[PDB]
């Protein structure tokens, strides 16, 4: 009674953590710089921001994947968060 996948990387694909889990957890949570990382999720549409859940970037997306490093802003991977609907 699972139908439910969303793996995403905190980081590089050879240098970053793999989250694998479905809709419970506080998308992520690490002190790091927004280097390149790797979102591979399909289902429906997720919000990411890399600040608090009001007041920072907001950037949603549909199911599908990518990994850019310089089209993505590169800021600060601190106070990240992105929830998957
Ligand atoms: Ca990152
Ligand atoms: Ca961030």
């Amino acid at each position: 009674m699972n139908a439910a996948e969303v793996i995403v990387y905190e980081h590089v694909n050879f240098g970053g953590k793999s989250f694998d889990a479905t809709s419970d957890q506080p998308g992520a949570g690490d002190n790091l710089n927004d280097k390149i990382s790797s979102i591979k999720v399909k289902s429906g549409t997720w919000r990411f921001y890399e600040y608090i859940n009001y007041g920072g970037r907001y950037w949603d997306l549909g199911p599908g994947e990518y990994s850019s490093v310089e089209s993505a802003g590169i800021p600060d991977n601190s106070i990240s968060s992105f929830r998957q609907i």
